[PDB]
């Protein structure tokens, strides 16, 4: 029954708002807004970076460390959202870990797109905006870790999804039965089948003129995999070149034996 699918869509969107403080709606209002109350301070070079610290050791590493801290925070928010997905907390506890282990980063880059345009990315809960060019200008190990994310974002943002769409799509990503090491795949696939039904109806009702948006959104899950694998390889180079830099334990376990 379609009424049951709309109830699941509403449930996930409600939990989405409650779990993620900075939504796409708020992010787009800051990036495009004529508004005067929520304009961000823009960081585009070293001087503005130093002044931005007042308004809001090596620079490249200090940026990379703050990027980690935000990723850890995003994992915490994604984990809170996953518990709201009907059936997720009832699954085998080991599979819950496995689904989060492989899903968080694919979700992080999906939602990171909400904070991005072709010119840069919002930071500090929308208070700041770091330009895409300043990130490319960083030292050779840290000058390339965001550029692939921007490339995905500009394409993904062309789909013009809103938060109500993303809430369901994010749930579909977590409940993937093809994750390595899943003990009982069937109960996971049964949940995804229902989430996929809810996403399909959501996109046909919210985007009636967007032809095959459902299929085109699912195909984007291939771009996400590429980003993760490329990011993992970049992290291995950094751990060898910078033996004094520390990675967050939560992020270390997520990447432990990923592929
Ligand atoms: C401009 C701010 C972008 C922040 C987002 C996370 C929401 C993307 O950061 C990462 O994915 C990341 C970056 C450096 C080191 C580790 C990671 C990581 O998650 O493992
Ligand atoms: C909730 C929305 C994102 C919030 C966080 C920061 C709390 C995003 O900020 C960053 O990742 C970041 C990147 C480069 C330089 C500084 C930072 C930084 O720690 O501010």
């Amino acid at each position: 029954e379609s009424a049951d699918l709309r109830a699941l869509a509403k449930h996930l969107y409600d939990s989405y708002i409650k779990s993620f403080p900075l939504t796409k709606a708020k992010a787009r209002a800051i990036l495009t807004g004529k508004t005067t109350d929520k304009s961000p301070f823009v960081i585009y070079d070293m001087n503005s970076l130093m002044m931005g610290e007042d308004k809001i050791k090596e620079v490249a590493i200090r940026i990379f460390q703050g990027c980690q801290f935000r990723s850890v925070e995003a994992v915490q928010e994604i984990t809170e959202y996953a518990k709201s997905i009907p059936g997720f907390v009832n699954l085998d506890l080991n599979d819950q870990v496995t689904l989060l282990k492989y899903g968080v980063h694919e979700i992080i880059y999906t939602m990171l797109a909400s904070l991005m345009n072709k010119d840069g990315v919002l930071i500090s809960e929308g208070q700041g905006f770091m330009t895409r060019e300043f990130l490319k200008s960083l030292r050779k190990p840290f000058g390339d870790f965001m550029e692939p994310k921007f490339e995905f974002a500009v394409k993904f943002n062309a789909l013009e999804l809103d938060d109500s769409d993303l809430a369901i799509f994010i749930a579909v990503i977590i409940l993937s039965g093809d994750r390595p090491g899943l003990l009982n795949v069937k109960p996971i696939e049964d949940i995804q089948d229902n989430l996929l039904q809810a996403l399909e109806l959501q996109l046909k009702l919210n985007h009636p003129e967007s032809s095959q948006l459902f299929a085109k959104l699912l195909q984007k899950m291939t771009d996400l995999r590429q980003i993760v694998t490329e990011h993992v390889q970049l992290l291995q180079v950094i751990k060898k070149t910078e033996t004094d830099m520390s990675l967050h334990p939560l992020l270390q376990e997520i990447y432990k034996d990923l592929y």
